[PDB]
């Protein structure tokens, strides 16, 4: 029997949000015990600065440039899957649960999908057997004329909407959702143990603004509401882990914890996380935007309380989980995800690159201890003047710029070991600069010449495709009449 | 019945983010990380000043630099210390920790940097310590021995050489055998004292002070460049110091504490300076990154292993604690800032104390619970900033990180450290949370200030002629130099 796979994917949590990672308030005892009982990655990365493209990247093991989760409307624009998006995960893409099904797995997604809300993009059409969660954010409450409230699904059909059947109180921050997500996870694990190997994609989002937590966890954190959520998610994760041990299926269960992108610094200090020593956060390709916590837990297989400086990618969990199940990745396409079993079980290292993409643009690349910035950008001057700051309290001369700066000819290079916060660019005349530049450009060109970008899915929007009448609305009497609209270019 | 040994490990310019367990990315401190696992970690511990001298005086006196005299009044809120030319130093009126420990039968050794005065009257062996190996000053140089003399290294009463002479530091490569000698002094001392007398060891190393140094086997081993090389060596050294305690079965009767005298020296980063993790600025300022420090406590069988305490802790506390460990009481004829942390260390209790952040003659900021109020703000002057000196590289918080000494006494800048450790978002002045904190914090501040009679300042006068031209012992080595003709004058800070 192949080992169970449990993937814990957080939403907008940063490198500095875990106790073991150096959070001052030390409010994550369960994840801290998971680290003590496993392996911690200090140099792990997501595939994009925001949600959709990263989640697609996890599930495909492929860069958003490859899987289609980007825009070409303008260069280097962050795009995702809002209610009005026309595109979504293509049928050509082979998702992890589709393939695991080859080894007898039974797979469940809990929480946020974000790979398309239209019927053709349903996760049960793309490998998953069961679902409880929403295809979108939990933003609202909407007036149901201009926008409809975001639906929560059980499997094929909606069972309610956020701010309706599933209340979120914005004043207090109260919502029972994380407790339902917990309960879905426990029950699933209970039905599958000793029957079939299971795959659980536990993609919670209480940590996405507007932040929420159940009543018992409200006002317990020193981090305000955002920490309340983090404390609940942590408590929940402890209980998920204890159940694996109480069923003696822990030795045959591989669990991995990570986050889809950096902390949402527009929402700090109350509703956003911490990126620790790193620069900026979500929306950018600086370290704080794409470096993530990363714990691996597999009693008896992964040696307890170790550290690996393996450069890791969220995409690696695609290939690894396949290797865990004794399968091979698709041989008819480029696969970015690497098999990390040699790192996880033997403590070996691998000299791989980390590409930092923002929209249609490779912004930056990391080999070893060096990161080269070919393009730099926080947000435009117009957005900055309107009070949107992606890098609050932070300003690095000629690095954190409000123009999309072209450094393709003469990249801004950092030594991450010496300078994790990307504060001091290497001098252009130095030998260390030259050695890195050659090493990094070599891998980048190679990548780019072998790269045929996919057709972009995130270019077109249409008011009429919003969740007006999800499947199951008729029986609940919750279908809404949609407005009259045409498809047009999304304004990003 | 014998009182436990006390080992104090004091670092020089290391920051809150320089330890693995504290969240350093490269994870290069396995021994301190094992000391944490085997003890108690403090996330909310503080030094008493933004730089060396005043903090080290504060540790040893258990008293604020405003009280013990380690400050200047030449201008308001100026960082001052004890350079070679300083006239003052630790006053005779001050009762230092080793003086007092000697009341419980202790034998005390300082290893490394003193920095409480280099003149004969200020010698550590005149102030409680039985043995010394180290320098009274920095390891800056090499000086031409006409304008300035090279800084001496002492064994006990007499100099045994000078830096960049008998004790070479290579600036090109960063090589120096000093940390290995400091280690050896510590091991040997522990070996002679065990099963004889209870011992106090003040291990104040400084490889991590610019210009940074490490022994050959540790050079080029860190991903943090030379500064990390040092940090790796100090760590390895600390591992061996700990292993010796266990190999002599005196570890259960030995209380060890690790900390740093101030924040990372961000003018020297990225090659020669540390990391302050999530916090703002560093050394020279009273922002969190300047005065919040790592803090581990290790005492097998007494301090429960691998715990965390959010007790607001001060470097001064080690004065009162070490006394309490020895079954003694602090001086009752003077104000004592250091608190006894045995209830925190051995029982896990909490205590609602204030943290005062002084810069020179000015109380800049104060912290109670989760709130910090800035009464004054300042990084450095505009003139110094334009000359390339930046205390907060890559950091700028609007109307908080300012190049003028800003007066917020009427309307303090308040932060919630739990929510906003990097001091980025001041609380709104109209909020109830602001009002609650302001009253709570001003209450303790006034109380402190009304009971406060500042000491006369020791760091006001300098004199070229008092530099280490002819230290005791120079005559036999033939190393005495002729001093220049000068008068005492006001130090330019
Ligand atoms: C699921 C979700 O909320 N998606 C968010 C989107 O709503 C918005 O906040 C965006 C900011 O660019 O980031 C995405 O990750
Ligand atoms: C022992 C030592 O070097 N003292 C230093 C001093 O030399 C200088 O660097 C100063 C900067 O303000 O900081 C002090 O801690
Ligand atoms: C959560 O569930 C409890 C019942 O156990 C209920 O009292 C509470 O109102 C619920 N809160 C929300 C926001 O639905
Ligand atoms: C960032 O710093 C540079 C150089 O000090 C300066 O020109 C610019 O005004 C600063 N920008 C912001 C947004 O703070
Ligand atoms: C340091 O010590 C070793 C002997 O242990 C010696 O060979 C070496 O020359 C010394 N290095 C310096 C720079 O003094
Ligand atoms: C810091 O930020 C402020 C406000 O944005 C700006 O006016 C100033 O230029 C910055 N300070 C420096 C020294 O660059
Ligand atoms: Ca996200
Ligand atoms: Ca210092």
């Amino acid at each position: 029997q192949p080992p169970n796979i449990l993937l814990l994917l957080m939403d907008d949590m940063g490198w500095g949000d875990l106790g073991v990672y150096g959070e001052p308030s030390r409010e994550t005892p369960n994840l801290d015990r998971m680290a003590a009982e496993g392996l911690l990655f200090p140099n792990f990365y997501s595939a994009n600065p925001l949600a959709s493209p990263s989640r697609a990247a996890l599930l495909t093991g492929r860069l958003p440039i490859r899987n289609g989760f980007y825009t070409t409307n303008a260069h280097a624009r962050n795009a995702y899957t809002p209610q009005e998006i026309v595109g979504g995960i293509p049928d050509s893409e082979q998702l992890l649960p589709e393939l695991l099904k080859k080894a007898g797995y039974v797979s469940k997604i809990v929480g946020k999908w974000h790979l398309g809300h239209r019927p053709q993009f349903h996760p049960l059409k793309h490998g998953f057997d069961e679902w409880f969660g929403s295809p979108n954010c939990h933003f609202g409450p909407y007036d149901n004329k201009a926008r409809p409230n975001i639906p929560v699904y059980r499997d094929w059909e909606m069972v309610g909407r956020y701010y309706e059947e599933f209340p979120i109180n914005l004043k207090t921050g109260e919502a029972n959702l994380t407790q339902i997500y917990l309960q879905e996870a426990l029950d699933f694990i209970k039905r599958q143990a000793r029957h079939h190997p299971f795959f659980l994609y536990w993609a919670v989002d209480a940590t996405h603004a507007p932040v929420y937590a159940s009543k018992p966890f409200l006002g317990t954190s020193q981090r305000g509401r955002y920490g309340d959520a983090v404390r609940e998610i942590d408590d929940s994760i402890g209980k998920i882990l204890e159940l694996l041990q109480d069923l003696h299926v822990a030795d045959n269960t591989f669990v991995f914890f990570t986050s889809d992108n950096g902390a949402a610094l527009i929402s700090a200090p109350e509703q956003g996380g911490s990126n620790g020593p790193f620069l900026c956060g979500k929306q950018t390709t600086f370290e704080g935007g794409m470096r993530e916590p990363a714990l691996a837990w597999w009693p008896g297989h992964v040696t307890a309380g170790q550290v690996s400086h393996q450069l890791g990618s969220i995409m690696d969990l695609f290939t690894t989980s396949l290797a865990l199940a004794g399968l091979t990745p698709p041989s008819d396409r480029a696969i970015d995800g690497l098999n990390l079993l040699p790192t996880l079980l033997q403590g070996r290292l691998m000299d791989r690159p980390i590409f930092y993409y923002r929209g249609d643009t490779l912004m930056a690349a990391t080999l070893g201890q060096h990161k080269a910035h070919f393009w730099t950008w926080t947000n435009s001057w117009e957005n900055f003047r309107q009070g949107i700051d992606f890098c609050p309290g932070q300003n690095v001369s000629g690095v954190t710029t409000h123009n999309l700066e072209d450094h393709t000819k003469l990249p801004l290079i950092f030594h991450l070991g010496r300078d994790p916060g990307e504060r001091f660019p290497l001098s252009f005349a130095s030998a260390e600069y030259q050695e890195a530049l050659s090493r990094i450009t070599s891998v980048v060109q190679q990548h780019q010449e072998a790269l045929v970008p996919a057709q972009p899915q995130l270019n077109v929007c249409n008011w009429a495709v919003m969740n007006w009448a999800p499947p199951g609305c008729e029986k609940l009497g919750k279908c809404l009449t949609p407005p009259e609209s045409i498809p047009k270019k999304c304004l990003w």
